[PDB]
RNA sequence: AUGGGCCC
RNA sequence: UGGGCCC
């Protein structure tokens, strides 16, 4: 995005400066190259004279303005996408309910009750509940003025921002590198949900490459489906962006809007309205107030699916600008946000496409460091998705997300307070994938101490998840 | 100490 | 209601 405009207003609100990941006896023995991110600002391990607030807003490198021959291309593209995308999902994109935007649908989740309620919020000090009732289906008085506000296009808003307590790499720790959570307003996201919630539901369901969208996926069980379908192609491409979510450009936002959400496809006529507030927001960290133009708030309601949406756009486009008679039919992909998967049996140069991904303000880079300049003849066991390798199964032959062992140790070596036992549980349903001796080994400092899991029985649930039948049949 | 997904 | 992982 682009700052346009910083002030400092007389209020000011609370950060988190507390760091709740603490070390558990995994990280003496892994001694991991990961850390906490740098949430204070004099914080000890930080590189000398960094200043923290200074490299968070660092990702707004500004506002990458489209020309009419370029805007004109953009249209066509999210044109013929969403062509493609509601040829799947259908048309029922109906206006949700109050009662089924809180509750949820088949297919889309209901709202967290115990989360950050967001401006003007916080600053008095009224939580979700006070608000919007649990287990009920329904809403308050304060909410209930947002909703007339946001029928008349009145209403207005500002982002608030959030450290992002997590673990990273002590790299990007040092270098001061704390990711920022822009959390909007609870009847945002509420309203957003009535508009496109009918939507994002139906996506979830229909995951998968034709539609070009990971959002809804279990790896366990997905991983299979995916990996038989890229695997059937000659060319495989892991690609990289650089700040996809900031990097998104006005011009690319409200062209996308205009086309995908339109009110032929059954959507209402301020689903492109709301999607619409995202492009300029006002972003509040501590008493700065910092107006921002471009750019996608990580903290809206369908986050990941307007990103899922914008990257599998921006390779149409892309290749159209390069090369001639391009159509959707012509490569594979599927997304998860920023997170691509690239294929196609054409041999197509991603190196020539940088500059042309450049025009929309991305920078897409190889995943593969090596060589560092797209080369070709790469295969689905090559490449990386949501943090996941595509490796064979060497007993049921089916393929199964195998996350890295260095990664594996630094989710282990750190946890909150009392947590360790629950987490142990869950990191063993990942750490499973990666083989008996690895499994044993990630968790033998914790032997004696928590419960762990054997490998048998993590992968026998696997097993019966992935299919169900495959474990009926090695019985006969 | 967000948005959503998936597993508990 | 709470925990984890991914984006
Ligand atoms: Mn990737």
């Amino acid at each position: 995005g682009l700052i346009v405009d910083t002030r400092d207003v007389e209020e000011r609100v609370h950060v988190m400066r507390k760091t709740e990941l603490a070390p558990t006896v995994a990280h003496g023995v892994f001694n991991p190259e990961f850390g906490p991110a740098a949430l204070s600002n004099k914080d000890p391990r930080l590189n000398e004279g960094v200043v923290l607030d200074e490299v968070i807003f660092s990702k707004h490198k500004g506002d990458t303005k489209m020309s009419a021959e370029d805007k004109a291309l953009f249209r066509r593209c999210a044109a013929d996408y969403a062509s493609r995308l509601h040829s799947v999902l259908g048309t029922a994109n109906a206006p949700l309910s109050i009662y089924e935007a809180i509750k949820g649908v088949d297919g889309l989740d209901a709202m967290e009750p115990d989360t950050a309620p967001g401006l003007p919020w916080a600053l008095q000090g009224k939580r979700r509940g006070a608000l919007i009732d649990f287990e009920n289906g329904t809403v308050g008085p304060e909410v209930e003025a947002a909703l007339k506000l946001m029928e008349k296009r009145e209403y207005k808003f500002a982002c608030q921002t959030f450290l992002k307590d997590e673990i990273r790499p002590m790299e990007k720790v040092r270098a001061g590198k704390t990711r920022i959570v822009d959390v909007l307003p609870v009847e945002h996201i509420l309203y957003t949900r009535m508009m496109i919630g009918r939507f994002c539901a139906q996506m979830h369901s229909n995951n998968g490459p034709q539609i070009g969208s990971a959002v809804g996926c279990n790896p366990d069980v997905d991983w299979q489906r995916f990996g038989t379908h890229f695997a059937q192609y000659r060319n495989v491409w892991d690609v990289d962006y650089s700040a996809f979510d900031a990097n998104h450009c006005s011009d690319a936002m409200n062209i996308m809007f205009e086309e995908v959400f339109r009110t032929e496809f059954g959507f209402h006529p301020n689903a492109e309205w709301i999607l619409k507030t995202l492009v300029n927001t006002e972003h509040a960290y501590e008493n700065k107030r910092i107006t921002v133009e471009g750019g996608m708030p990580s903290g809206c309601s369908a986050t990941s699916i307007i990103n899922t949406i914008l990257n599998n756009i921006y390779v149409l486009y892309a290749l159209r600008r390069h090369y001639e008679g391009v159509e959707l039919d012509t490569y594979t992909m599927i997304s998860y946000g920023d997170d691509i998967v690239v294929a196609s049996d054409y041999d197509l140069d991603f190196e020539a496409l940088k500059p042309h991904f450049k025009s929309l303000g991305q920078t897409i880079t190889p995943a593969d460091k090596s060589d560092k300049g797209f080369v070709l003849g790469h295969s689905i066991t090559d490449v990386t998705f949501l943090k996941r390798h595509f490796h064979m199964d060497y007993g049921t032959g089916f393929y199964k997300p195998v996350m890295a062992s260095k990664t594996l140790e630094a989710i282990l070596s750190f946890a909150r307070r009392g947590t360790i036992q629950e987490k142990l549980i869950s990191v063993a349903g990942l750490a499973v994938h990666s083989g008996p001796d690895e499994y044993r080994r990630l968790f033998e400092p914790f032997q004696g101490l928590f419960e762990i899991p054997s490998y048998r029985s993590l992968y026998l649930r696997w097993v019966n998840a992935v299919c169900g039948d495959a474990a009926a049949l090695e019985h006969h």
